[PDB]
């Protein structure tokens, strides 16, 4: 009769168990808070106490096996809930040993959504009028906390949207710091105590609907295609009156927590897997780019990887741990024939792996450098349009982009598969030269085929070919029937009865693929010995045959059409499969059939940022000829006109407001930053005035006048131009494409030449 | 007749067997290094190839025992190394499948040392004759690589006294890039191409003398009181004389690779879980302390602990996981009774542990923040003797001090034990008031007992009591023979026949507590169960009894003398066991018999350093003097006696070198850094020259030259003070010292009176 991590309430069980209320911890951080809240003493003497309130940890908790669960047993021993009755009366429900459970788990992904999500499901799958009748509830802890200084209690939101609603009339947010709670340990000691003295205002309940029915089926206990349609549309926030509505009752619909928080987490965890087509990398790979941007801005200096994988976590928020953010590092800067990536991001300075062992022969990342491809990172990833990128905030806290769009297509350009047992994903890489051919016709207007490429487009026709990339394969790609297949090559000696490979299939690693025919007894039977002379980024395997053996193979494996005997014999030939699933740029999955789809759908959203680009900077350029024109006619109206002799914010102000000078927002206009065109419109003419009187004397010399003068003429003859390329027939754009491909085109041909080193 | 991870040479076994080689990996990095340099084809003629060469894996290798190793066997397999037989004659040595076998294994701690440190023993236990007759070798790659700009062949040296040496008369290394490889997968592609084009001139050869034979018995094959006396002494490099010995005939002794490249590995486990008796910290956490004050010295801003875990390994050059970072930086900030540190490093934002799981139950990193007590740690470890430690050096990069000299033994005043099941070290805190009045009594010329403590130092009388702290203890410690013991306290309800624990013993887990006294069948025959309604740092233990239970206890338990029959049938004492096991700032391991002793010992080394202190700030002081009084000279020996129309280098330098303004060296003496006195005293005498003539216009006025003379006697006036501290009575800088010491306890005090959180 005894439950590991449970604490008996006193009055559990007895004459007043209704009144009790069993706290569910997620784990021992959350039993930690629960037991000092719960133990305040005289300091919180209407807060809940060991008296009508226990604990319980939910520790591990991750149908038959759903009754084998120890934890969950436990769980129903406390509570006293029998199986094979329900809970239709409240008589009947007067028997457990506990009024009602409360949850307390963390408000993040791996928090209420997993942990609270399989408790509801439990629930819902053996006693659904438990649900019904509020029995299980859940502790809505604040989520967001802004301090302002001078005042000790501070405001707090429970969802991110109520936060971005408050703040968005909260005019200047500098003086308020903004903290985000979004585990149980992140309160601190004081924090804790005013949670606990308000603990039944925190207490929500959950209440079931005939819609949750069907979300229950679909989230849990099913694995098959009706969860398909729930997860290839993304995460639909909550609404403002769906907000107040859960907050006027504390009453949380089951529907909307599954919606919410379930599914959130379902997406976190095919994200970790499962790449953006518009760039095909995980969101943990783009921590990586983006802090490698980042990282080697200043200097390009040769980092260690360990090091450089500290200023990954220490600025992009990486928190997964160094195991798997070392190792992805590492596989960003491989470069070998097989090799994930075809155009690695970093530069590899060490033994970063080898095709024999597929990358696992590796250098410990203490010895082993890592450098930024400065050349190739430039081009394929500009750092103008950087800013107009969606970016994922933690906590508050710029992160890395939502998604990259690259000029070309990365996801698939390079080779991609997802190690993990679920959600298959397998991409093999287009040769450039195919896909620059598809890209230039749909931006070059001279193209022959750039009409009938967009006509294609509406079709799916596919009028220009796409084909695998043969490049660092001394192999032969062979299309049979709707599959392409990857040949190796080998050379027979019949004098001395031995079969040497020369190339194996495309993304076979070669210590793999001699234990494959090492532990085949039918095709060992005629080999001796096999001896693997391989060099670095080449093949050369000595297989030894027994002195009559040559002549059997033939009519052993029949000499197929498609497979030779010797490519039968040995397993020299491959499938290329590939598993064409991606993640939506605003959230959901999506199946591509085919290599084409993936190129249709990135190119308008590459043409649009082309013309964000445009529009952004034509903007900009429109502020900064204004108040270069102010301070230029400034000095045409200087003291000679108005003086500076009156030396006040305010008084200087009106002085000139008469004149006509627009009261433009400096530290903006001279420097953008991640602002759209809308918001830059507002904050740039309704901002502050301190642009000019802040000049040094020199500035107001005709000589000093004069560059200005230039500059306006400079910035002009820009914004000229930029009008011109918003105009262009294609698209806004359409030459700026252009020539960024060739740029990207000339850095892949020069990391070519090179083993990608580029010095 | 197969071996894993090993490649047959082509003539290995052959006529030509006594000229082939086996190469023996360390692991799959250094394999694909030997494969690339092994097969460089026609790019490299004379050098080796698969012809005369073997590799072979030494992965894993970590007696009988000695004999089921499966990689040894392996490797006597592929050697043809038979048992019962002595290769004492050149005619038995020829049936050896390969002439010799060499170790290619990395230059680090745990490289040549372990790896090749075994491969020696296991050699010389069987075959000691191979080693002699020169069977083993060794591949001696470049350690550091030095890189000049316009030149493409880089300065290699094989140890670290060889490039001391050479930069040393190297005089300015400003145009020099130094790279440290201190593993195989460090070196670059074409680095590999010119190791293996001189292939035989780094190959050496491992040679047997009598003193090796005593080496191997005791670094190898024994655990016991031999290895005692090696590892107190520390690591002795290798001296010139030696290192040229070696490289004039390629043959390394074998005692001393012993001596040094193995007993360093040695130390090197020892230090990662052995304190320093100086401040009581391991390598580990000294990177924390010192990354801690690097990251929050700019601005004290909270930091998640795995965002601030980033910041270490990428500063402190951290590279043994963030798992063990993260819970070290944990342990750091915890603070709760009986915690291992009684005066936390940092400051605990949220949920960091509590003494029930005895700090299990902190939060995840991620939800979790940390930040530096900048009180406490600017006041025990000051900031201006910070240069003055020695350093340890990462690859040539600046890493956490060798040692840190806190104002007050800080390995004395907290909780210490190592979780590792060798090396046993554990510490009980001593009360602060007990070590304030021996420190206070050492330095302070005026205390009563100043003169009779320094008689005792010489005599070990110990005068003044130490006593364990019972801070955040209520409890008892009494003192038993020659050991203490701490007792908890319990209130018995006679007529409620229940036992409640109000306190448990100084450093036992509420948790484990419960768990060792429900494992006791003896004990929990008067049990029914037992409730932990204990708070946060509280201990509120029910123990329900039987009906008649009580009144048995006292007559199985015999109401010990010592130990009370409650306090017997509840394990509520437990003996504080001192193991003051410590490691010396030089290096070596040093057994203190008595907390004293440790006091003792660090009382030197923190007098030496106030001394330090002030001779550098005297000559620090004195060269500023004499650059501000030049400069002062020079606005009164201005343009009206020599002119700045020169306005070159060369020729202003000689115009006033007649005059006598001295060449001062810039950029040190206004900005010292870790340089020594002797170290100061060269550079800046013997520098550059460009401090005069770069100021601008406005010093050389009357007002901005009466600030500087002012400057000048404020300095002057702090260079006299300087020197009556030097010459104190006790000692120099001990006025210092005591000022110091009350400082410490203010922010000791003020730490004790909140929750270690000083706001």
């Amino acid at each position: 009769v005894d439950v590991d991590k449970y604490t008996r309430a006193r009055n559990a069980g007895g004459k007043r168990a209704q009144d009790c209320m069993l706290l569910a911890a997620e784990g021992d951080s959350a039993l930690s808070l629960l037991r000092t809240g719960l133990t305040l003493g005289k300091s919180n003497p209407s807060g809940p106490s060991f008296d009508f309130c226990g604990m319980i940890s939910l520790g591990g908790v991750i149908n038959e096996q759903l009754t084998n669960n120890k934890v969950l047993q436990g769980i129903v021993q406390v509570l006293g809930l029998d199986f094979n009755c329900h809970y239709k009366t409240q008589e009947e429900r007067a028997k457990l040993r506990y009024g009602c459970i409360v949850a307390c788990v963390d408000q993040d992904l791996d928090g209420c959504g997993k942990i609270l999500g399989l408790l509801l499901a439990y629930f819902h799958l053996f006693w659904p009028q438990l649900i019904i009748h509020g029995f299980v509830k859940r502790l809505l802890t604040p989520l967001i906390r802004v301090y302002e200084k001078g005042k000790t209690m501070p405001v707090e939101f429970y969802y991110e949207q109520e936060f971005d609603a408050w703040a968005k009339k909260q005019t200047s947010l500098v003086n308020h710091t903004v903290k985000y709670y979004k585990g149980l340990a992140a309160h601190d000691t004081h924090e804790v105590k005013s949670m606990f003295k308000h603990f039944d205002n925190m207490v929500y309940t959950f209440t079931l609907d005939d819609s949750a029915k069907e979300l229950f089926h679909i989230y849990f206990g099913g694995e098959s295609e009706l969860r398909k349609r729930e997860l290839c549309t993304g995460v639909v926030p909550l609404t403002e009156t769906q907000t107040q509505s859960i907050h006027s009752v504390r009453r949380i619909p089951c529907s909307l927590h599954l919606q919410v928080d379930t599914k959130a987490y379902k997406l976190d965890a095919i994200e970790r897997q499962i790449p953006n087509f518009l760039d095909g990398m995980t969101r943990a790979r783009r921590k990586i780019l983006a802090g490698g941007v980042k990282c080697f801005a200043s200097n390009n200096r040769e980092r260690k990887v360990f090091q450089f994988g500290g200023y990954v976590a220490d600025h992009m928020f990486y928190h997964h741990g160094d195991m798997s953010l070392n190792t992805s590092i590492i596989k960003a800067a491989q470069y070998y024939p097989g090799s994930s990536h075809l155009y690695p991001v970093f530069i590899g300075i060490g033994s970063f792996g080898s095709r024999h062992l597929g990358g696992k022969d590796a250098g410990s990342p203490r010895y082993i450098s890592v450098q930024l491809a400065s050349e190739f990172i430039k081009t394929m990833f500009p750092a103008e349009d950087s800013w107009l990128l969606p970016y994922v905030f933690e906590d508050g806290q710029r992160a890395e982009p939502e998604y990259y769009v690259p000029v070309l297509p990365l996801a698939i350009m390079e080779y991609g598969a997802n190690p993990s047992e679920g959600w298959k994903y397998t991409t093999w890489a287009r040769q450039l030269e195919d896909i620059l051919a598809l890209v230039r016709a749909y931006v070059d207007k001279d193209n022959p085929k750039h009409e009938l490429l967009h006509y294609a487009i509406k079709h799916k026709i596919t009028i220009l070919p796409l084909r695998p990339s043969n490049y660092n394969f001394k192999g032969h790609l062979k299309r049979f029937g709707q599959y392409y297949y990857s040949y190796g090559t080998y050379d027979i000696s019949e004098q001395r009865n031995i079969i040497t490979i020369t190339e194996l299939p495309l993304r076979v690693p070669t210590v793999a693929y001699i234990e494959s025919i090492k532990k085949s007894s039918n095709r060992m039977t005629f080999i001796e010995e096999i001896i693997d002379y391989s060099s670095s980024e080449t093949i050369e395997i000595l297989v030894k045959l027994k002195p009559n053996s040559l002549n059997r193979i033939v009519e052993e494996f029949k000499e197929t059409e498609e497979q030779d005997s010797i490519e039968n014999f040995l397993r020299l030939r491959n499938c290329l499969h590939s598993h064409l699933n991606f993640v939506k740029p605003k959230g959901g999955i999506i199946e591509f059939n085919s290599y084409y789809e993936i190129l249709y759908a990135w190119l308008p959203y590459r043409r649009e940022l082309y013309q964000k680009r445009l529009m952004r900077e034509h903007a900009v350029l429109k502020l900064r000829i204004i108040m270069e024109t102010a301070i230029v006619r400034y000095i045409n109206e200087s003291a000679e006109l108005n003086l500076s002799h009156y030396e006040d914010e305010k008084e200087a102000s009106r002085i000139l407001s008469e004149h006509g000078f627009p009261p433009l927002n400096h530290t903006l206009i001279i420097s953008p930053e991640f602002a759209s065109i809308e918001e830059l419109n507002q904050k740039a003419l309704q901002g502050c005035y301190t642009y000019i009187l802040s000049l040094q004397a020199r500035e107001l010399l005709i000589a000093a006048k004069t560059r200005r003068v230039e500059k306006i003429k400079k910035m002009q003859a820009r914004l000229d131009k930029v009008e011109q390329l918003l105009q262009e027939s294609p698209f806004p754009g359409a030459s700026v494409w252009l020539e960024e491909i060739d740029a990207v085109e000339k850095a892949i041909i020069k990391g070519r030449n090179t083993q990608w080193k580029f010095h």
